[PDB]
């Protein structure tokens, strides 16, 4: 037994994987080591076809869900074509169909080459093509997860005991008890002895308790302000503002990145758990490894701007052509942390005369205004997809991606290079190139579309007689402890 507090309450699989509890009682066909290649869980082979628009999967001959019951290739397909079922979730665009070929082996069908497909295989959780949805009397939840449901009490807890069927490696708790609870609770119970695994805020300055000590976790979390690229003009198919003629200047972008104290942000508002971001895949292979600059810089920033015309006006304002360095930065409302980021952002911006006025809203309401203003966003993601999501021209403006319409061929090209490569491996070095290639990039050195701030670390206190394990660098998603959780002792 093991009692944690990590957050509130779903464990759907056809929800996807933003959210990582879902681990707690499925299982994708392969999961991520800690240097982010692929082990197979239930597969015995997978192998792209040279024309990259066919996969076949091999399942292993042993594996049962939760309850015993066969998964076999039915499952998987069914799991992969309903996932795909139009009103989803999940994104399946580049994937057409899957075929049984026999029990034990699955045809996925593509309408294109992904390297990124991998990372499907990775992360979606295969359910019953019997029992999903079957809504049956008395039937829990199947999956292939390491756990499996004893009971569910909504706002209170939920138990789970080891699922025998596992087909993975088991760890040395046998049950576990999720509690829900509110932080002061949480720590009443942490001190009274009842909890052994509590999530605390990152930006929480925490203290001594008994028993227990501190693990920080690394995260792909992370923040950063997205640009408008483009000048102010054109709007959307719901009448939204495209466009802001201060920061469709680079070098606006290149000052205001050259001058934030990124440190000096982890330690003074998330207490030093936190680090440096200088772009939205910092610390992951495809990150280019000469991305990073000596930041908080108020000279080079000044240099910048004065070389690109922008002059200190008579109010201490920038200025070019008669247009004054006047942004409002817009973040998501409810959050103290958030606001206080974005202080800071304003406060250390003033020294180089651009203004930054600060505005909140529901999501609603920063929808509107997130392609004519910069605005500040938490992303973070082990698959290098989100690259795509980020600087793609074909993903401006579709939802929450590229708000900023950015768009530069070079980086298409280098997006779809990343694409074509057959193993992530291969596409790494392309990857990279999305930063900068020598000529032109979306990177600080290139068109600075974003300013990337930091990637937080995630903590927790435990119990000194829990080891906690290692794994890869945990999501931006709750529960995101539970990626370890095979190893954990």
């Amino acid at each position: 037994t093991l009692q944690l507090a990590i957050g509130d309450e779903g464990f759907d699989p056809m929800l996807g994987w933003s959210h990582g509890s879902y681990l707690l009682l499925h299982s994708p066909l392969l999961k991520q080591n800690e240097d982010f290649s692929w082990d197979s869980l239930l597969l015995s082979q997978y192998q792209p076809s040279d024309d990259g628009k066919t996969w076949l999967l091999t399942l292993k001959p042993d594996l049962k869900f939760s309850d015993g019951s066969p998964l076999t290739a039915k499952d998987v397909a069914f799991t992969y074509n309903n996932a795909a079922a139009s009103g989803g979730k999940v994104d399946m665009g580049n994937f057409l169909s899957a075929e049984v070929i026999d029990p034990l082996n699955v045809r996925i069908h593509l309408k294109a080459p992904q390297s990124t497909f991998v990372n499907v295989l990775g992360s979606l959780g295969i359910v019953s093509a019997d029992k999903y949805n079957a809504k049956t009397y008395a039937q829990k939840p199947i999956g292939a997860g390491p756990y499996r449901l004893v009971s569910f009490q909504p706002g209170q807890q939920m138990i789970v005991e080891a699922n025998p069927y596992y087909a993975g490696n088991k760890n040395d708790f046998d049950k576990l008890i999720f509690v829900f609870l509110d932080e002061d609770s949480a720590f009443a119970a942490a001190q009274s002895g009842q909890l052994g695994v509590v999530r605390i805020p990152p930006s929480m300055a925490v203290g001594s308790v008994n028993n227990m000590k501190l693990w920080v976790r690394p995260s792909v979390e992370n923040r950063g302000i997205v640009f408008p690229t483009t000048p102010a003009g054109k709007k959307d198919a719901h009448g939204y503002p495209i466009g802001n003629d201060v920061t469709a200047d680079v070098a606006i972008r290149r000052a205001i990145n050259y001058a934030i104290n990124r440190q000096l942000l982890a330690d003074q508002i998330m207490e030093g758990h936190a680090i440096p971001a200088y772009t939205g895949v910092q610390g992951l292979p495809w990150n280019n490894p000469d991305s990073a600059i000596k930041d908080g810089d108020i000279d080079k920033a000044k240099q910048i701007l004065e070389q690109a015309g922008w002059q200190l006006n008579s109010q201490g304002t920038r200025e070019k052509n008669g247009l004054p360095a006047k942004i409002t930065l817009w973040y998501t409302s409810g959050d103290t942390t958030r606001r206080d980021l974005a202080q800071a952002l304003r406060s250390m911006l003033k020294p180089i005369g651009i203004d930054v006025d600060l505005k909140s809203g529901s999501w609603e309401t920063v929808e509107r205004n997130m392609h004519a203003n910069p605005t500040l966003f938490g992303w973070g993601s082990l698959d290098p997809m989100e690259l795509y999501h980020h600087y793609s021209s074909n993903a401006a403006g579709v939802e929450y991606y590229n708000p900023g319409y950015y768009k530069n061929p070079m980086v298409d090209k280098h997006l779809q290079q990343a694409l074509d490569a057959p193993t992530w491996q291969q596409a790494v070095p392309f990857w990279q190139q999305v930063d900068w290639d020598g000529t032109t990039g979306a990177g600080i050195r290139g068109d600075a579309a974003w300013a990337w701030l930091l990637n937080i670390q995630h903590t927790y206190l435990a119990n000194n007689c829990v080891d906690l394990g290692k794994g890869t660098p945990e999501i931006h998603g709750s529960w995101s402890l539970l990626n370890s959780i095979d190893s954990w002792k």
